[PDB]
């Protein structure tokens, strides 16, 4: 290949362009996120049953639909919540690698056999299965600006007008409406019912017969009579438009001929479905939709998607209606990619530039460097070909690439400069002696290489994905640059290269090249004398080697080890929860603190808040709210004290001095399906019908037990909410019957008065939304109000509920959980400070071993997770170090030689731990695939050291020591070239600041300083090793000079 | 131990084992060798005859008494602001 | 596909506007479409035009004074008009429906309807005419919608000599000048077109540099590849 | 059975349409309802995608509105189906 391409130099430029221009093309297409997916496909299904209590919701819908749920492929678990809002939510997880379309689909299947066992309530309010994610993509405000629209207005033109086509939206996997829908409201007033003897079953019926949507033939219709001339339809009643038509509804037509109307027992009025969600934009009225991203979607071509469908939307707005963009997890991905873009091409930049410095030609230097370019966008290519995404791991796998990439056209460019240096050949003979030397061992390191790469392409589980990308990319990238070396260089180098005659060094150039020419020339005989010397001591060497690689060990056990830095992603949330029972009025008054605390004392680093009362995390409730924080850029936010950690601590801190309420402000983790490390998701579960008062009192038993051990465990608690005060009414059966009222009449007045009842529906201005009847709000608010209710007896007597019923007060859970079908309480909780996670577990196992008869438990979630197991790494490095050796020998012909070349690897690690242990970073996936990539590199070094030696030995005569000097006194310029260039190529990164710039430094650390021991000292170690090793695993006779 | 009768035994795989079994990695389905526990109501028609009775009434009272009632809130969403006590309304609940 | 130059339109109501005024828009639309035989040829709507149709009116307190329950009233008038799946029954071994309808006599005409009683509460019969009025109107036989809004879709071509794609330009000029809240898209063959063909250009170009870098490569030369892509027209010109 | 386009749309179009939610590549969809009784709504979905899983995907979003329609739609049914426009043959079948 070389011998050809250094003829044909057009070809190889052409095989050059085509492999840009399908890099180029791969760069356009690709899937563009953060990192690989690695998050379990979640499947849920939610219901609504209107006024109902928890255990109703759980008893009636819930335990019917779980017992529905069996023969499901890849089902991890299943959780669920029922709540005294009337909700349900059911979670599926399953296997990371399923179908998510499948599992929906086979969800859906049994879901349709629970469904005609659920109540009609229930199945009219529609139940859904949603395969998505459970946090938000990103949150769409929308305000006024002229303050013409209340936030009720805003929220029925958001659900009218917007969040149908955002909800058909591909890839928009959930969308939250932040307000509520309109719906025609009938507030009925009790006094006026029991006035004209009526009662909610009459209203009800009386909306249905006329509001009402008739189906009524055809005049001449077919089949028609013979000599037919008409044809056409018969309209009759048609749905009510307006709370005008709803007032007229005729009630009754009373004894002297009056007319009751709906309106004279009825406020009627256009208001929310619901009235539990109640959203502001840095204090004004606003509403929203908070969208999920579809299971395994591409959350930037969503996140693009929804931009275009607003755009469609905003020229028909009325005046004043604006969109805002309140939080956003999208333009961080964009951003810190482009930002590791901007130092691909700044290491381009810095490499072109050291070339320059020893190469002291334009076009002698654009050789090396032409090959960054092809290679890194030929990259793309093969990640496109193989299903990859361009994200943060294969963008930092093209940088961590870049010296053993550019490595490859070095040593060919300057091994030819030499080769003209040391005989005066012209370029294109010199290209090919050169080649003819060095192209075989390029091809042998490639393979040496990849087995210190390949194997971590073999980790298993969801962290495996992650070390892939690395693999692939990298050795891909360092295939690519081999290629490269042996088809584009040696043409550019027997074209472009300047003559070199015979014995010439440059010292005689101009001016600063001159110099610079003359101090590198004197330094390489300075650097020869220096390890000629050494090479005559050696054992005062052997032991430092030992006490490097003992500190090495020291350093490395004492690194912490983290998996993904936590970015600031220039956004984060706020949770407010307070205890069950207190009404949306106080959660206001905790929302507006919130609000203040962020508007008022961090007015240099938020630029808005988006805050809903009625929604948490947990989803509605009275008690519950969460803001949405929008961080101003990173560069307008100087400093640790201004980014998202200091920030979100400040916060939760001051909010800590908020009375009677739970708040926390917190940066969203790396993954997050992953695991906030050092914490644990435990579930508490019922075995043996034990009921919810002993569940509570063993969870109860294990908190307390818990916390006298804080020494190993540290914030353990409850996931769920406290039994509250609920009022219990008893319909007295005997006396209904005695006075003729039905069982249902009393039912139907009770739960439509007070929980509210979905009737038919009608139209709004085109749209079909829902009627609803219920109490007007003062008649519904004091248990004293139960006796004002009237039911109309058989005999036409008007009844109050306190002549047949009785009350008391009790307690009752607004939230009951199970999991995997049973009764549970999870509980949350970490490991104590230098304690681990796996410590804090057992002993929760301990505890949990002590509870009382039919208590069981089970690990969820990141806990879930970590106990299929890791600890994978030794192994697969065994194996990697196994088969590199096996790989050297291959190269060396022998079994002792390659033991020459693996004694480098501490030299780079060293480094590494150094340099991360005093900037405080930590061991993690960037520092491990830096490591790999300061090894590699070094290990080849030392593998063009040794060759070069052995070659001497073997193809000339040249002794040991002789053999050893000359190799290494050939191989310092090509590694410093290297190095140098890599070294400040990576600088970017270290003095990285802004989005993405925890990665940043974390890469930039651990490879700087593992380059920076690795080169000086390789240079003088691998010499030791070399001789130390030929003389240990000597035959009989050598080293004294060697025939010939 | 002579404490379960066959169903008895029935009842408690039907109630404790068969739902997690069905859903365990690579089950299939699952066929129960018995049944689960209902509630059963054995009507005699000499005592229905005597009381004027027949099994109508008797599913009649039976859905009227054995029910779970979704009773809606005191001080539920809107409420009149000022509003201190959010609890829950609870009914009829399902005989056990 | 495609009717070759023709493109597909639709109208689309994106406010509360309902179809009378949606009906205007997009005749006003048509108007001005057919004032450029230039450019636009046989626009038209795809649908059906508004109708006579016999709006009746149940009234409620007649209904009520004389124990006449609304739905008596509104399944005899729908039974026997419209007809009314029952049930299934078994016709040698096949399931099937079972419709009532009144006999085509007695629902062909306006004063048919009084023929149709109705048994209050109190065992009379109430004939429809004593508590029914009606009159004729305007309505749609059919109502169409587009993306979940209501719409009208237009259909027409470019005039012989021009483009489809000039012909859509205008199109959505004429329609930036219709009444607020009257929007519009464009569907089916148009729809891919308006995405669809913003490829040519690109893909033709990949081609012709790849020819070319695969020519350089053959011949060792930047130069000479030109002198085999010179041929493209020769036999062109031919075809044409 | 007897419906004029307007009670087609809106009690059965509208609320067919506000439940396709949450299926995968959709480009658009389209609808007409008439005074035959009768509602089409046809929903295209980008090149390539499986047709299967699309028809299953709508159907299952379907099956979910189906009590949110008028009875007498519920009793005669409703058709999710794949839209060709291509017949293999038409057999005719006279009496003569
Ligand atoms: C040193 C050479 C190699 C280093 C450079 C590699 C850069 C890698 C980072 C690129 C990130 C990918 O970002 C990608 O950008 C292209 C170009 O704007 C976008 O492409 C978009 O705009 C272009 C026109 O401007 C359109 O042709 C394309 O249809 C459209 O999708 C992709 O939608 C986006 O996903
Ligand atoms: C499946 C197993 C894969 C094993 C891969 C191991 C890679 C080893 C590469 O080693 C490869 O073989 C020998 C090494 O002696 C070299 O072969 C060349 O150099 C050496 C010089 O003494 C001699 O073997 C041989 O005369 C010459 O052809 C190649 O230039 C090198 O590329």
């Amino acid at each position: 290949m070389p011998n050809f391409f250094i003829d044909r130099p057009i070809f190889a430029w052409v095989i050059a362009i085509i492999i840009m221009l399908a890099g180029g093309l791969a760069i356009l297409k690709l899937p563009v996120a953060q990192y690989p997916t690695i998050a379990p496909p979640a499947v849920t299904i939610s219901a609504s049953y209107p006024g109902a209590d928890a255990k109703t919701v759980q008893d009636t819908v819930t335990q019917v639909i779980e017992q529905n749920m069996n023969g499901i492929d890849n089902l991890m678990y299943m959780s669920s919540n029922s709540d005294s809002t009337g909700t349900v939510q059911i979670t599926l997880t399953f296997e990371s690698g399923t179908d998510a379309d499948i599992a929906q689909v086979q969800v859906q299947n049994k879901l349709q056999l629970a469904m005609p066992l659920l109540p009609q309530e229930v199945q009219q309010q529609g139940v859904s299965v949603e395969k998505s994610s459970s946090s938000f993509l990103m949150v769409v405000g929308v305000i006024n600006t002229d303050g013409t629209m209340t936030q009720e207005d805003i929220s029925d033109y958001v659900a009218a007008n917007m969040k149908d086509a955002i909800s058909r939206t591909s890839g928009v996997g959930d969308v939250q409406l932040f307000g509520s829908q309109y719906a025609m409201r009938i507030w009925m007033n009790p006094n006026e019912l029991n006035k004209f003897q009526l009662t909610p079953v009459d209203v009800i019926t009386a909306i249905k017969a006329q509001n009402a949507q008739v189906a009524a033939g055809q005049l001449g219709g077919t089949p028609p009579v013979k000599g037919q001339q008409l044809n056409a339809s018969i309209i009759a009643q048609t749905r009510l438009t307006s709370t005008e038509e709803f007032g007229k509804i005729l009630l009754k037509v009373n004894q002297d001929g009056s007319r009751v109307l709906l309106r004279d027992v009825a406020k009627i009025e256009l208001g929310g479905e619901n009235y539990d969600i109640i959203a502001e934009f840095n204090g004004q009225p606003a509403s929203g939709l908070g969208i999920k991203l579809a299971t395994g979607a591409n959350a930037l071509d969503t996140a693009a998607a929804i931009r275009a469908e607003l755009a469609k939307m905003e020229p028909f707005f009325p005046s004043g209606l604006k969109i805002v963009y309140p939080y956003d997890t999208t333009p961080f991905v964009k951003i810190s990619i482009h930002e590791v873009v901007k130092t691909l091409v700044e290491a381009i930049i810095l490499v072109f530039l050291v070339m320059y410095l020893f190469l002291q030609n334009f076009r002698a230097t654009l050789i090396p460097t032409i090959a960054v370019p092809v290679v890194l966008l030929g990259t793309f290519a093969v990640l496109a070909a193989f299903g990859f995404s361009i994200n943060t791991l294969t963008m930092f796998g093209m940088v961590l690439a870049i010296g053993l990439l550019v490595d490859n056209a070095i040593v060919v460019v300057e091994n030819v400069e030499r080769v003209m240096a040391e005989e005066g050949l012209p370029p294109k003979e010199a290209t090919r002696k050169s080649m003819g030397q060095i192209q075989g061992a390029l091809v042998g390191i490639a393979m040496v290489l990849s087995a210190v790469f390949v194997p971590m392409a073999f980790f298993g589980g969801s962290t495996g994905a992650i070390y892939r990308q690395f693999s692939i990319t990298i050795v891909s990238a360092m295939a690519l640059s081999v290629l490269v070396a042996l088809i584009l260089t040696p043409a550019l180098c027997a074209t472009m290269l300047k003559p070199i005659a015979k014995g010439d060094h440059g010292e005689g150039k101009k001016g600063f090249f001159g110099w610079f020419n003359r101090m590198f020339e004197k330094s390489t005989h300075h650097y020869t004398d220096s390890v000629g010397g050494i090479l005559r001591s050696t054992g005062r060497y052997l032991v430092l080697y030992l006490i490097i690689v003992v500190g090495m060990a020291y350093l490395f056990v004492r690194l912490p080890s983290s998996f993904l830095p936590d970015e600031d992603q220039g956004v984060f949330m706020t949770m407010v929860q307070l205890p069950a029972g207190a009404t949306q009025e106080r959660t206001q008054k905790v929302l507006n603190e919130v609000t203040h605390y962020y508007l008022t004392k961090e007015k240099n680093n938020v630029e808005s808040v988006f805050a809903v009362n009625g929604f948490g995390f947990a989803g509605r409730g009275q008690n519950t709210g969460i803001a949405f924080v929008s961080l101003k850029d990173w560069a307008d936010r100087p400093g640790e004290e201004n980014k998202v950690e200091a920030i979100t601590m400040r916060a939760t801190r001051a909010f800590s001095q908020i009375k009677d309420a739970m708040v926390f402000a917190f940066n969203l983790p790396a993954i997050v399906e992953l695991g906030t490390a050092t914490g644990f998701d435990f579930e508490l579960i019922d075995q043996a019908g034990l009921g919810h008062e002993k569940l509570t009192q063993a969870r109860n038993q294990l908190l307390a037990e818990a916390a006298k051990h804080p020494d190993m465990l540290t914030s353990v608690r409850p996931n769920g909410l406290e039994d509250t005060p609920q009022f219990k009414i008893d319909i007295d059966q005997e006396k209904a019957q005695a006075l003729g009222v039905s069982i249902n009449d009393i039912n139907t007045t009770l739960g439509a008065a007070w929980g509210g009842s979905y009737v038919n529906d009608f139209i709004d201005r085109g749209r079909v939304k829902k009627v609803y009847v219920m109490s007007e709000a003062k008649y519904r608010m004091l248990p004293d109000d139960i006796g004002d209710w009237y039911v109309r007896a058989a005999d036409g007597q008007m009844v109050p509920f306190s002549a047949f019923s009785s009350s008391r007060w009790e307690y009752g859970s607004p939230r009951l959980e199970r999991y995997n079908g049973l009764p549970s309480m999870e509980i949350l909780g970490q490991a104590a400070p230098g304690k681990s996670t796996g410590e804090a577990m057992e002993l929760m196992e301990q505890l949990a071993s002590k509870l009382p008869t039919g208590v069981g438990y089970d690990w969820t979630g990141m806990s879930y997770q970590e106990r299929l197991s890791g600890n994978q790494a030794p192994s697969l490095y065994a194996i990697s170090l196994i088969v590199v050796f096996l790989c050297l020998a291959a190269l060396y012909e022998s079994w002792s030689i390659p033991f020459s070349v693996m004694l480098v690897v501490p030299l780079g690690v060293i480094g590494a731990l150094l340099a991360a242990t005093f900037r405080g970073l930590t061991n993690d996936v960037y520092f491990q695939v830096g490591l790999l990539t300061t090894i590699g590199l070094s290990a080849k070094n030392a593998i063009l050291i040794v060759e070069f030696a052995k070659d001497l030995m073997d193809k000339e005569g040249k002794g040991l020591i002789e053999a050893t000097l000359d190799a290494v006194r050939m191989r310092l310029r090509p590694i410093l070239m290297t190095s140098l260039a890599f070294i400040l190529g990576v600088m970017p990164l270290v003095i990285s600041t802004g989005a993405g710039s925890g990665a940043q430094n974390a890469v930039g650390t651990g490879v700087m300083g593992g380059m920076v021991t690795a080169t000086v000292l390789a240079i003088f170690f691998v010499p030791v090793f070399f001789v130390v090793v030929r003389r240990r695993f000597s035959r009989k006779n050598e080293d004294i000079e060697h025939s010939h």
